[PDB]
């Protein structure tokens, strides 16, 4: 009906999705955060509007085509405006998104700038063990090839609830320690990878009746730990990580090590860093 | 101003994304291709309406309460792409249709795909009046004109320039004949590092945004076959930054500096549309 406080004064924007149109912000009143979301389209307010006379503004014209800038009256105007009063440190945390920054790293900038760094960050990564030795999230294993060196464990990402396809998001775990990320990949990994592909496909054709045809697998890099893990996601689900920035084909990973051997071991990767994080810092400065 | 017809009949809506907040309609006035887009908020016009006294409606409360909220003229903007006319090849790309993923050997596209494509694929003239500088002439920010190596950098239709969130803009080549990233052998190597060094220092000119703040690909398979390099912000969830189909320029250009004939033999993954003929094509040559 109105305002729950007296004022606003925007501190910081918290998040933003220009592709969802839409607008996170933080602010100290009377602390405070809005968020406007601008409302999807009525088919019928937007029909009813175009038969008529509305209000247009020609940004430009090419061949057949020409784009205008269009102001339709009250009924077509809506906004969602979520307010939480209050909010603390606790909430500014998993509501916040930071800048992104690209980073192109050679072969060599791994074996003498990323590589000692990660050496440096004592990773846990004991979750993963209690997975493949099934100490943990036993029940939730799809497959299971228990080879300790070309075997693998497929387990649903813990986000997918299950209960419909078009978010499938499935995640394959190798049995054999040791491979830290993709750059880790020689020719004797072929094997693991080839099964990590073709078996979990049919695991999942098995289990979800969902054709290879549907499925994006895919590596990442930078990931989110370090012990080989592959992503299975429907086609039609985008969910950050099939981003080209970070995401690389298992088909072609594989396609890729068949050819160039040396391959993942010297070829310049490509992805993005927070600026936040120091490693981005490490290496703007080594390239400098 | 007003539509470039007299009149809209709409006869059924193409694609309408509740998630994207756009609408996809057709209509018949001849036909006309009429696209609605909600502009993405400015930090600005926004902050400044909060400090004011706004048009709040308590759709519900818990501490978590919504509003239903109606701000004035400036906020009210979206986005009318008009497409006049528009033929049933337009009204076919703008339709929902289940994705299907496909790989294409090499020897995939000499014998399936290219000749397909070859059979027709879409009317590029948009392009060519871009490039002779027939149209939309102003928008150029960026030209390199050399006729082989050169290229015009051009900010996309999809981009109403109002905030840097959603940073759109292209690179075409003047050089006629790239249909696709397949076409791509080592004598275009300086055409593809004219548009990826190039292009970034006209939008760090105009702009000021630096590299590491932008994503450099190419689309494959593209909706026209002439070869353009997209150049977005990067934490915009650009539709085109699926692994699926975009190929960053920065290895484009290293995959082609090793491997010559790279782009000629290597096997490609992209999707295609149940509906669409090719994807039926290549599934069948692969039985
Ligand atoms: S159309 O069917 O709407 C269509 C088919 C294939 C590709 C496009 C690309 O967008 C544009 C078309 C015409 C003009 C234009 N101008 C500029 N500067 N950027 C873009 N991106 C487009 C449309």
């Amino acid at each position: 009906v109105r305002l729950p406080f007296s004022g606003f004064r925007l501190q910081k924007v918290l998040r933003e999705s220009a592709r969802d149109k839409i607008i996170f912000l933080h602010g100290k009143v009377n602390d405070a955060v809005v968020i406007l979301e601008k409302t999807p389209f009525q088919v019928e307010q937007v029909a009813q509007l175009l038969t008529g006379s509305p209000e247009l503004q020609l940004q430009f014209s090419n061949d057949i085509y020409s784009t205008y800038h269009l102001f339709p009256p009250r009924q077509l105007n809506d906004v969602k405006t979520t307010v939480v009063y209050p909010a603390t440190e606790k909430h500014l945390q998993k509501y916040l998104r930071q800048d992104l920054r690209l980073i192109r790293e050679t072969g060599d900038d791994y074996r003498n700038i990323t590589l000692p760094h990660l050496e440096s960050q004592s990773l846990s990564i004991q979750w993963v063990y209690n997975i493949l030795d099934k100490k943990a999230e036993a029940d939730r294993i799809v497959f299971e090839n228990p080879d300790p060196s070309d075997g693998f464990v497929l387990i649903p990402d813990l986000k997918w609830n299950q209960q419909q396809l078009d978010d499938l998001y499935l995640i394959a775990i190798c049995h054999r320690r040791g491979i830290r990320s993709l750059r880790d990949l020689t020719p004797e990994h072929l094997p693991l990878l080839r099964n990590i592909l073709h078996q979990g496909q049919e695991a999942i054709l098995q289990r979800y009746r969902m054709k290879g045809d549907h499925l994006r697998v895919y590596l990442h890099y930078l990931p989110s730990y370090y012990h080989l893990h592959v992503h299975f996601t429907a086609l039609g689900f985008e969910a950050p990580g099939s981003g080209v920035e970070r995401a690389h084909l298992l088909a072609e990973v594989i396609e890729n090590l068949e050819c160039d051997p040396r391959h993942y071991q010297q070829r310049t990767l490509t992805f993005a860093l927070r600026a936040d994080d120091p490693l981005l810092k490490l290496l703007q400065e080594a390239q400098q």
